[PDB]
């Protein structure tokens, strides 16, 4: 047997769901997807449940403290995101010591600003944890009390857990190729080349985004074939695609961003206010999604900032990856103009049609010049050819103003005219990511 717990809740809305409110328990046959098969003790009732609402009983996993699957860097946005206090913290667990755990705890002091500091919680060996070794505890939530009634060593006396949404219901399983009358289409967000987007929802009561391609634009076994290796492209700073409609013209269902593009956004009243740490913080989140499309073997093929989306809690989400290889060259698309954009493609990739993951590295420094520059044009001033030519004698855009010189520097390298001598993602994920966490420790030595 194996029992369950529901964390939050939430009502039917496909076939025969269940109907808790929030703090149930119940026993589950066996994992289908994420849409478990369910049944419930004092209820009755027999269905189906998002997994990510519901947790094992005697886990942390049901404590509103406890962040069960996030990372550190994740711990930190989580709690820096405005609704939180001084104290503010979770428990989540470690990365860099299996089965051990992390406490990370909202700071703040003049010189550093708002700051989140992380704590080592040690695993005693015959039960129990600690942080410092004169005081021992029997259970994480003794650990939480004790730390609420006063900093005993740490940075802050613990107030409240970060905050937290309900997580976004699963989409709806044997759902991948939809009919195109299960969806609504009722705001145009924008028109492109090759096809548009559209707020809509989908079976009355789900919102996303629609990019509905035009005919001729895209064939729909090659396409099909290519998004059934995006679909498993999963990772939070890649948006998520939800389903495809297999018919010209081709849908593509995925889940809808609240303030469009990055492009739209740093162009924006809201956006262009952004300070410079938060602009370095959306270049490490595109980082880290690049990362993983560099670990997963992939090729974007089309980054730029009008390719980042921006939710409303502000997180970046790499879109259109991949798509501009399954777009046709035929005498339909050759009507809309160019495929891609001259300023912000590699050498190797206009000369030769050598696009890699490294011609991706090359168009991530473009984008770095974009964030800075809050939406610019690449190359301000100059014509295609002449940025063609200027690089092939080793300019490059010169350092902006209010341009940390160290984000300049990983421009630079990004804009290497050999490909191979371009960094990783992997590399550039972790300069951003510590960015301003250089000569720091990464856990604190609380005595
Ligand atoms: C020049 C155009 O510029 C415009 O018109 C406007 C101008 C503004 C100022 C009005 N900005 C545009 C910017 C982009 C925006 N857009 C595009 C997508 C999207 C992207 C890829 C995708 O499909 C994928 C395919 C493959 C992999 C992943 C996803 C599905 C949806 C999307 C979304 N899911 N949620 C919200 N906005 C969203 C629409 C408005």
């Amino acid at each position: 047997r194996i029992i369950v717990v529901a964390l939050y809740d939430y009502e039917a809305i496909h076939h025969e769901d269940l109907s808790f409110q929030k703090g149930d328990q119940m026993v589950v046959l066996e994992e289908s997807g994420e849409w478990w098969k369910a049944r419930s003790l004092a209820t009755r009732k027999e269905g189906y449940i998002p997994s990510n609402y519901v947790a094992r009983v005697d886990s942390l996993e049901t404590e509103e403290w406890f962040f069960k699957g996030i990372s550190r860097k994740d711990a930190e946005r989580q709690l820096l995101a405005p609704g939180n206090m001084l104290g503010s913290f979770m428990i989540r667990d470690s990365e860099t010591t299996k089965g051990s755990y992390s406490l990370s705890v909202r700071d703040y002091d003049p010189r550093q600003g708002d700051t989140v500091k992380h704590y080592k919680i040690r695993t005693l060996d015959n039960g129990g944890f600690y942080i410092s070794p004169r005081s021992t505890f029997s259970t994480l939530q003794e650990l939480v009390d004790h730390y609420k009634k006063g900093n005993d060593g740490l940075c802050q006396k613990l107030s409240v857990p970060c905050m937290s949404s309900k997580p976004q219901k699963p989409w709806e399983k044997d759902a991948w190729e939809i009919p195109r009358e299960s969806l609504k289409l009722e705001k145009k967000l924008g028109a492109g080349q090759f096809g548009e987007v559209w707020m809509a929802t989908y079976n009355k009561h789900t919102k996303v985004a629609v990019k509905t391609m035009k005919p001729g634009s895209m064939s729909v076994e090659a396409f099909l074939a290519e998004a059934n290796v995006m679909k498993t492209l999963q990772h939070d700073k890649l948006v998520k695609l939800h389903a495809v409609v297999t018919k010209e013209p081709i849908y593509i269902i995925t889940e809808f961003m609240a303030k469009g593009s990055l492009l739209d956004f740093l162009k924006s009243d809201e956006g262009s206010k952004q300070p410079l740490p938060k602009l370095i913080d959306f270049s490490a989140q595109i980082a880290e999604g690049m990362a993983f499309i560099e670990q997963r073997n992939y090729i974007h093929r089309d980054l730029r900032a009008a390719n980042i989306l921006v939710s409303a809690s502000l997180v970046c989400k790499i879109a259109d990856f991949g798509l501009a290889r399954v777009i046709e060259d035929n005498e339909y698309t050759a009507r809309e103009g160019a495929k891609f954009p001259i300023k912000w493609t590699a050498p190797e990739a206009i000369n030769f049609g050598s696009f890699t993951i490294k011609s991706d590295v090359w168009s991530f420094g473009i984008l770095l010049m974009e964030i800075v520059t809050y939406g610019r044009i690449p190359y301000p001033g100059m014509s295609n050819p002449e940025v063609i030519r200027a690089l092939e004698r080793g300019y490059r855009m010169p350092r902006p103003e209010n341009c940390p010189e160290e984000l300049y520097n990983i421009m630079m390298r990004c804009w290497k005219n050999r490909p191979e001598e371009r960094p990783t993602f992997e590399y550039i994920q972790s300069v951003l990511d510590d960015f301003y966490t250089a000569t720091e420790s990464q856990y604190e030595e609380i005595p």
